[PDB]
């Protein structure tokens, strides 16, 4: 795949690959990570000591944010050696007393009991057949007064689109095919009923739902431009496809997102 060399030129030091957000005007892309993973983790009401599971956890800066502030123990999960090798190493890395694991592991194989569940953009990269079941195991392993904070995408129909002004262009469908042909998330991404109706028939309530769709889009334009101003030294770590790609990504989702073609959201999610 990929290496960690590569994401490393136009990511922020959270190493966080996921919608920011821009609490303040004028934060740094580092600032709006740590912002954007702290809102989501004030809406889990953590005390200190409660174990906290990120479903998805990529490089681990939310796991990271989540002890240093919030002095929880954590669990996170991926499915990416490498998301978890650096996760691994920079959890092991915290002075801490807590538990700070993670786990080459899907959340289908994981059922331990955990106070609170964190999951940033994972929930695209789940087949549709799973929408329900991941409901299901998350209601299972909290407790009574248990709560997850669901941040992911999702997309849009031509029917609501079109109430909304919005139309799918043919260069649109071809940059969906180009998202599912290549290597990027995007491609297969769930609508809002996917996330909400299956949520709720697992027992869940949808006590609030915060949409980020213009922190995407200038997520996107940040990473564009730090890969760019580093275009040497992405093509010396892969290639001038691999950089061309990559620009096409996330330039070509950062237009789609401004444009409200598709969206993220933060659910909080209550039993
Ligand atoms: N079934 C599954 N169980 C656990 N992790 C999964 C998963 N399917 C995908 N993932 C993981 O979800 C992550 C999506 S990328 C998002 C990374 C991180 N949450 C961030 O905010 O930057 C990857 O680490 C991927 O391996």
């Amino acid at each position: 795949d990929i290496s960690d060399d590569f994401f490393a030129l136009f990511l922020d030091p959270t190493w966080v690959y996921t919608c920011a957000y821009f609490e303040r005007d004028d934060m740094t892309l580092e600032e709006a990570q740590l912002a954007k993973v702290d809102l989501a983790l004030d809406k889990l009401n953590l005390e200190p000591g409660m174990t906290l599971l990120d479903v998805g956890c990529g490089w681990g800066g939310a796991l990271v944010r989540a002890v240093e502030k919030y002095d929880v123990n954590v669990i996170g999960l991926t499915l990416s050696r490498n998301h978890y090798e650096r996760s691994k190493d920079r959890l092991a890395a915290i002075g801490t007393q807590r538990r700070a694991e993670a786990r080459l592991q899907g959340w289908e194989e994981f059922e331990e009991n955990v106070d609170r569940i964190v999951s940033f953009e994972a929930f695209d990269a789940f087949k549709k057949e799973r929408y329900l079941t991941f409901f299901e195991r998350s209601y299972d392993i909290l407790p009574d007064d248990g709560r997850m904070l669901l941040h992911s995408l999702f997309t849009y129909d031509r029917r609501w689109l079109h109430e909304q002004g919005i139309a799918l262009t043919m260069s649109d469908l071809r940059f969906l095919k180009f998202l599912r042909e290549s290597i990027f998330p995007g491609g297969e991404l769930p609508s809002e009923p996917d996330i909400v109706d299956n949520a709720q028939a697992a027992g869940f309530t949808i006590e609030h739902v915060q949409l980020l769709q213009q922190h995407y889009a200038r997520t996107l334009d940040a990473w564009a431009a730090n890969l760019q101003a580093a275009r040497e030294r992405a093509i010396a770590v892969q290639s001038e496809e691999v950089y061309n790609n990559f620009m096409h990504y996330l330039t070509g989702c950062a237009e789609r997102f401004r444009r409200g073609l598709i969206n993220v959201a933060q659910f909080t999610m209550t039993k």
